[PDB]
């Protein structure tokens, strides 16, 4: 409708896979070559679905910070035949608050699927389904189940990845230029 839902459309069409683990179907973002994200709630095994073709996993980290608290970000990479556009440079260097975010999710039961969810605060720590976590943005949208995986963009930015809700406010754990360095 606007700059913002244009930007997160381009990322959608070009960066998105739907992935299927044993805990169920995820929107997962592509970042580059072989190596995409989606929350370690997703539990990614040595063999995971994308597009409903069978995948070999060469490699899974559950991110955690430098005090050992979870970050509810897995890195994949993936036995694919097929690299990903490089969006390295559309990732924020540090920890902010945002305007204007967009939370963008293609699955099976919501293909297509936009939601303006307005302003983005750095929430910081999260107990989520009983886990400390940290580097938690939060948005005052009533998120649901369906939604994990979700892209979180503004124009411009790729800024993170929607890991939960309370059923008022939506959370998603930072996504950082720092995870990404090859």
């Amino acid at each position: 409708m606007g700059p913002g839902f244009d930007f997160a459309q381009a990322i959608m069409k070009k960066n998105t896979v739907i992935a299927r683990t044993e805990k169920g179907e995820f929107t997962m973002l592509g970042v580059y070559d072989r190596v995409a994200v989606i929350p370690t709630h997703a539990s990614v095994g040595e063999i995971i679905y994308i597009n409903d073709v069978e995948t070999r996993v060469l490699d899974a980290c559950a991110l955690r910070d430098l005090t050992d608290t979870n970050l509810e970000i897995t890195i994949v990479k993936l036995d694919r035949n097929q690299k990903f556009r490089d969006i390295r440079h559309f990732l924020p260097r540090c920890e902010d608050d945002y305007n204007d975010a967009v939370l963008s999710v293609h699955t099976s039961k919501f293909p297509n699927m936009y939601i303006p969810v307005g302003q983005v605060t750095n929430y910081g720590f999260l107990n989520l389904g009983g886990t400390p976590t940290h580097r938690i943005l939060m948005y005052n949208f009533p998120t649901r189940a369906g939604q994990c995986g979700g892209v979180v963009t503004t124009t411009g930015k790729v800024i993170g990845i929607h890991v939960g809700g309370n059923g008022a406010q939506g959370f998603a754990a930072m996504l950082l230029h720092s995870y990404f360095t090859d």
